[PDB]
This record gives C-alpha cells, structure tokens and sequence, in this order.
C-alpha cells in the first residue's frame, strides 16, 4: 500500500503516467478503438492480447511486467440510465479488485463513460463517485487523468472537498 493513500488529478495523456499500472477505458471487443483506447493501444499495444471482456468488467493484461487493467464501461448510447448506471458502477469495483490483486501502490485511472460512451451527456460526476465508491478502501495512489481544463478544476475540487 501507499503509506498515506491520496488521490490526484492530472491533465495530461494516461500513456505518459508516473504510476505502477494504468487503467484502460477499453471497449469490450479488444480493439484500439478511439480517445484513451487508442493512447494506450499506441503505448502497450502487448496488452491487447485477449483482453476482450464483456460490460462492467475489467480484465488485467502484462505489457512486459507493467499491468494494463483493460476495464469495460457502458455505451450510454445503447445502455437505460438505470442499467448504464449499474454496469458503470460494476467496472469501478472490478477495477479496484484488479488493484488490490496486483498489490501495486499506485495506479493512473481515466473517468469511464465520460468521452465518446457518454451518450452526449455530462458525466464528470456520476463517473467521478463511482470511482470514490470503489477505490476508497483499497490503500492504492489514485492519479486521475483527464483533458479538458474545466474538468481538471470540477475534479480537484471534488477531491479537495472530502479533505
Ligand atoms: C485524458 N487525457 C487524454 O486523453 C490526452 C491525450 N492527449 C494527447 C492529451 C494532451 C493533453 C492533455 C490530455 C491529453
Ligand atoms: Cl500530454
Ligand atoms: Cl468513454
Ligand atoms: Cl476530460
């Protein structure tokens, strides 16, 4: 574990994290798709070997002894509210079981569902506790990526808030 687990939040692309392991916010055929998919397509492309896995879950492949947790959120295009919500909170808790397993102190993790599987909607926040909800009792460095510079401020302020 970290020796005083925190969370942080960076602007910048995941591909050039300082942590022990990276989240992917992967699609569930395994493909380098688009946004954050095709970053870390780009930078562990070793990691696409059968991590294919369905919604809401996260599945962990080796790039040499550097882990990608390939994690698997809703389309919100495809998905109800209410069932997008769920699967989206279920890949946030298999992520932090992935987290754990590794034993790693620090892990760099993107918002799932929030760029081109967010239906067209603002989802900073919902993204955001579903993450909180999963990861606070693991012990692990949480570095949040993102790119939009209002999204950076609404993060940091979130984190700060609970303080
Ligand atoms: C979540 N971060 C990304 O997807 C980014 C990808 N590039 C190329 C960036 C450049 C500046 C800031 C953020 C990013
Ligand atoms: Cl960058
Ligand atoms: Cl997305
Ligand atoms: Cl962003």
């Amino acid at each position: 574990g970290a020796m005083a687990p925190s969370y942080r939040v960076k602007r910048m692309d995941i591909a050039k994290n300082d942590e022990e392991c990276v989240v992917n916010a992967a699609n569930p055929r395994g493909l380098p798709g688009d946004g954050v998919c095709k970053a870390v397509y780009k930078k562990w492309p070793e990691s696409f070997k059968n991590s294919a896995t369905p919604v809401g879950t996260a599945k962990t492949v080796m790039c040499g002894t550097y882990p990608v947790i390939h994690a698997v959120g809703p389309n919100f295009s495809n998905y109800t509210e209410s069932e997008g919500d769920r699967e989206l909170a279920a890949a946030y808790r298999e992520v932090a079981k992935e987290v754990t397993r590794l034993g790693v102190n620090s892990v760099a993790i993107p918002l799932l569902s929030t760029g081109v599987y967010s239906g067209g909607k603002d989802r900073l926040t919902q993204s955001l506790n579903h993450l909180f909800t999963a990861m606070d009792s693991t012990d692990a460095d949480v570095v949040i990526y993102c790119r939009d510079k209002e999204w950076e401020k609404k993060i940091s302020e979130a984190i700060q808030m609970r303080t």
